[PDB]
């Protein structure tokens, strides 16, 4: 009842091609059936998905995984990391089209993450990724703290995301911080360590979906709206308001 | 007289292995094999042990076979090699609480000193010891008298001039990339080897019971030259190609 009007909202305040609010408080769950039902309504038979990782992206994948069989879907890794997919790839049949980049999330240098981007079998996915027709992603916020999916999964250090906030980072999607006007953070060393698509690549893509909920990542949800890198979303309806107020 | 009964007694004594399992020349091999191996995979694991997995057609055939017992069984998985997409049409067949370990890696890198640094990366030294602890592994041979219908050709991971070059060589097969001599030696003026980011065949010894599965006759002196060189300690092979492997 109150979603649709949080809808229309959002989509006139972020000019948004698509969105969708669901009923508040359990939350992730409904979040990936939403998501789901949103790239089943985008996605044409034959056409390519680009997923980021994530809790939320992977709930979204294992309910589309019946209308990415049926409708041919071809899926494709936006960043490196491998087993932060599997969750999400497990839940597929094996006649699927899966085309994984083939390195880790982050690399210990970025000479090395340089040296792994040129590498053809990755060269080959990070194209792939880039030429999408759909993204679906998820958004992680500075203010969850340890709680963040990219620091439970030790892709970043507790000092580094002190350092990140301290920057004037509010939240990142696939490891890419950015400030509350949407900008990418320019002095962070993470950002050229990344071995995937950078946030100015994944804006190629013609409709990209962030789908994430929790009144703490409102500020960065905004954030990423306002940077572009998203313009469809799925979020509740907490999120929804604290997004309109922020 | 012969047959499949006495091909798997005289390999057995013949090359000291564990186990060992020919199944009948007569429908479509490499499927039957998958069968056979996965069959032989079943009597050995035990509950939530470990098996490390290599790539391939007749591995990729084993896994599908095994999926259900790796469920119920609790089975963990993970790849001796990189090259990730190597191995989806295997591991794509389980369900998501199975837990796969998997190489973030390319298969082979450009140059010996990219392959040095992607192996001294965490997550890829992580899963290269997980591999090398496992209880059972799983995987292929490749022969040079395959040309270019070997899978490693087939997959790109070596190009032709390479593969002639690796047979001028003295090489006859591969596992996972590692080139070896008809004596089952590793051949050691090969680039490829140090390019490559997954085990090496030595560290591949460490695990108590190494399954080959593969048929063809083509394969046979492969086949021959990696019980040689104790890279499998058990196989799974077809009649005729026992028969071969037994005259070589
Ligand atoms: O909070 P989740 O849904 O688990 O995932 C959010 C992560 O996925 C996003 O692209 C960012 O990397 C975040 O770091
Ligand atoms: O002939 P397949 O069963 O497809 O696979 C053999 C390949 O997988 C083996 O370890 C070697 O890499 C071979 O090159």
């Amino acid at each position: 009842e109150g979603c649709l009007e949080y809808e229309t909202q959002l989509r006139r305040q972020f000019s948004l091609q698509h969105v969708r609010v669901i009923p508040g408080l359990d939350v992730g769950g409904r979040l990936g059936i939403g998501a789901a039902h949103m790239l089943m309504s985008l996605l044409q038979p034959q056409q390519m998905l680009a997923i980021g990782f994530g809790e939320a992206t992977m709930n979204t994948l294992q309910r589309l995984s019946g209308f990415i069989s049926s409708q041919q879907i071809r899926l494709v890794t936006l960043s490196g990391g491998v087993g932060s997919y599997m969750t999400g790839i497990g839940q597929l049949n094996a006649a699927c089209s899966v085309n994984i980049i083939p390195a880790p999330l982050r690399a210990s240098s970025a000479d090395i993450a340089r040296t792994l981007k040129n590498e053809n079998c990755v060269k080959d996915v990070l194209l792939a990724a880039q030429a999408a027709d759909v993204a679906i992603v998820g958004i992680g916020a500075v203010s969850q703290q340890d709680d963040a999916t990219i620091i439970r999964s030790g892709y970043i250090s507790q000092g580094e995301q002190l350092m990140i906030g301290r920057k004037g980072a509010v939240g990142d999607i696939l490891g890419y911080f950015f400030d509350a006007k949407g900008d990418v953070v320019t002095n962070i060393k993470i950002h050229n360590e990344l071995i995937g698509l950078p946030l100015s690549a994944l804006k190629t893509i013609p409709v990209r979906v962030g789908v994430a909920g929790g009144e703490n990542k409102a500020e960065a949800i905004a954030a990423a709206m306002k940077g572009g890198y998203i313009n469809a979303l799925v979020t509740d309806q907490d999120t929804a308001a604290a997004i309109l107020r922020s």
